[PDB]
């Protein structure tokens, strides 16, 4: 009802019907339309026709360019201030801070940023009133997970950015059929705005609307709401991905007895016709997509990709840990991708793919650092800054965090069970990061509790995916430091509690380091497709082969248990060397970090593993 005509937004709907929406969905749309004051409302149906119109629109507005060399590929260039996740402006709102982070002993917490509800209410009111003036509010109904899967969750994202709509069509399962599956069920509420109401006060850089000063990505798990403002980029704007499927979902998983993790899922088949699935948690920019899509060098071996970034996992009735990939595409780092490093990615991204912040070649192609592919005479390069670029400048032609956004079904090695609603059974979990020194190529944990400790102890040198710089080794437990939805101490107790379940078939836990360097500063291990030799060892250990020897840090391959044939002069001594001096400093750094950062919420089993490791190292 109403006394005037201010609350019914039906006359502004340019696609779809407010009447056809489930009542709670309609309330969510109209209430925020009243707040944000969009000029039009577009209820997405996910059709090819709609997608063509969005692309055509964005091209007419100068937001994207067609890459004529390929089949239905497009390039978007952003404001150079809006190029990555912003960890420092990502907050979680709970009534009590201890729900979100452990209360640190003395330092500031690194395991999340908590914000009180009263403080958020002020931040929200300073940002969202009137923020979509003159723009279209797009209503994106999307499913994380196969539309019907038991672990599948549905969200509605409101946004004023057609770039978000187009990317969400690739990255999620999106459109009318999700609304039918939803009915009057629960959904995650996602509100996004680039924060540039019209008329524009500030002209735009690269036609890219954003509000860096006011950027805020907020999560309200008790209300099942994600609210994001000011950034159009990646993990800030595609709210189904990091915000929903890791942060909100890890809290739900704690509540409901499952796991939401920053992990790839791959299936690997050996020359004897046996196939196993492994999950791997590496931090951002540490190689998950390269491993998930690997072209193995070992003959008779095959790798198939289930997902490259997010895994949702749960024990089934039989005690198997089952994982699904909740995403519908890959949002992968472009620089360093080449026929040599990731050939299966090259095959995937040549059609139906949106590129963000890579270079354009004058003949309609893409360029980036490490593409390892020479151009023809007369071909010129336009950098991601929309400038002429010669390899004589100091700056790269593509932003280091530039991305492709591509449908998963196009991957030539996509696993046949990647959409199976029952998931794939996980038999091994891999942890790892960038460690230039000290940490061997691969080791295996001694027990479930030791393996949880290994995940908790993860460290990695700083990358270009958050907003960090310098040559610093930082802690990134479980590769989840930017993504915890709740208290990390309780997250550890959650993982440890999996060993208490009956008939639980606990996977083996490994740690890898592709990144160890010699005194020269050059890598000791060739990596990429050669990592299949490490997976072969893991495969045999899962089958029970007697191929390991005991060290103070866990099991390492026996000499000659690794197929090194063809690599030639690999320094096995340095790749698997374990120095007492290095590990005495390492355990101290882990001790200081867990004492300060997890404090009273640190499970005793984790402290016991820290003590045991300290003792094994002292006896060296
Ligand atoms: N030296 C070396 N570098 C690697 C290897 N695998 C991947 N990389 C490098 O790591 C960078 C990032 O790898 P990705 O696979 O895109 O990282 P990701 O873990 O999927 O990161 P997110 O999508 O941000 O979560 C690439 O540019 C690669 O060059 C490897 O085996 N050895
Ligand atoms: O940062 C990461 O791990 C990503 O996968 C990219 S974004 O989705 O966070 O932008
Ligand atoms: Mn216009
Ligand atoms: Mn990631
Ligand atoms: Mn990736």
């Amino acid at each position: 009802p109403q006394l005037h005509n201010g609350l019914d937004f039906s006359a502004k709907v340019i696609q779809g019907s407010l009447d056809s929406l489930p009542q709670e969905v309609r309330k969510f749309v109209e209430g925020n339309a009243q707040l944000c004051q969009p000029e039009y409302i577009h209820i997405c149906d996910g059709s090819e026709e709609e997608y063509g119109r969005l692309l055509a629109h964005m091209q007419e507005e100068g937001v994207i360019r067609k890459l004529k060399k390929y089949d239905n590929c497009w390039l978007a260039l952003t404001d150079p201030r809006d190029v990555a996740r912003i960890e420092s402006k990502t907050v979680i709102i709970t009534q009590e801070q201890r729900d979100t982070v452990p209360i640190p002993k003395s330092g500031q917490s690194q395991l999340g940023r908590w914000m009180s509800e009263e403080d958020f209410e002020k931040a929200f009111n300073a940002r969202f009133p009137g923020c979509m003036k003159g723009r279209t509010m797009y209503v994106i109904p999307f499913s994380m997970g196969p539309l019907g899967s038991p672990l599948a969750k549905i969200g509605i994202e409101l946004t004023d950015s057609p770039y978000v709509v187009a990317s969400m069509r690739i990255m999620t399962r999106m459109g009318t059929s999700v609304l039918e599956a939803l009915g009057d069920g629960e959904f995650i509420k996602c509100l996004h705005s680039v924060g540039c109401p019209l008329p524009l006060k500030k002209p735009l850089v690269n036609n890219w609307a954003c509000n860096p000063e006011l950027t805020l990505i907020a999560h309200l798990p008790d209300r099942r709401e994600i609210i994001s403002f000011g950034s159009g980029y990646g993990g800030n704007s595609l709210l189904g991905k990091k915000c929903f499927a890791l942060r909100i979902a890890s809290r739900l998983a704690k509540e409901e007895g499952w796991l939401a993790e920053h992990m790839l899922i791959l299936g690997i088949t050996n020359p004897e016709g046996k196939k196993k699935y492994l999950a791997a948690a590496f931090p951002s920019a540490c190689g998950k997509t390269n491993l998930a899509m690997m072209n193995p060098t070992l003959p008779g071996w095959k790798v198939e990709c289930v997902g490259d970034d997010i895994a949702w996992m749960k024990f089934d009735a039989q005690g198997n840990l089952r994982a699904i990939n909740p995403e519908n595409g890959f949002f992968g780092v472009a620089p360093g991708t080449s026929v040599k490093t990731n050939p299966n990615a090259i095959k995937t991204i040549q059609k139906n793919t949106i590129f963000t912040n890579v270079a354009e070649t004058s003949d309609g192609g893409v360029y980036w650092e490490g593409i390892d592919e020479p151009l023809a005479p007369g071909v010129t390069i336009t950098s991601w800054k929309n400038k002429e670029w010669r390899p004589q400048d100091e700056e790269p032609c593509a932003h280091p965090n530039s991305r492709f956004c591509t449908p998963a079904s196009q991957c030539p090695i996509i696993d046949p069970a990647w959409e199976s609603p029952e998931g794939v059974p996980i038999e091994g979990i891999i942890f790892g990061g960038r460690r230039p020194a000290g940490v061997p190529l691969v080791y295996e944990a001694l027990s479930w509790q030791h393996g949880v400790f290994v995940g908790a102890a993860m460290r990695s040198e700083a990358t270009a995916a958050a907003e960090h710089k310098g040559k610093v080794i930082m802690h990134d437990p479980f590769a989840m430091r930017p993504f915890f939805g709740y208290n990390f101490g309780k997250y550890l107790a959650h993982w440890l509690s999996m060993a208490h379940r009956p008939a639980a078939k606990l996977p083996k836990i490994f740690h890898v380091n592709w990144f160890r360097k010699d005194k020269n500063g050059k890598f000791l291990w060739p990596g990429f497709g050669e990592n299949s030799r490490v997976l072969e060892w893991m495969f045999g250990r899962i089958e029970g082969e007697d191929s390991a020897k005991l060290t103070p840090i866990g099991y390492v391959p026996k000499e000659d248990a690794l197929n090194l044939k063809g690599l030639g002069d690999v320094n096995v001594e340095e790749l698997f060397g374990i120095s007492k001096e290095f590990w005495e400093k390492e355990v101290e750094e882990i001790d200081k970090y867990l004492e300060d950062q997890v404090n009273a919420d640190l499970p005793y089993e984790i402290e016991r593993e820290l003590r045991a490791l300290k003792q094994r190292i002292s006896q060296m």
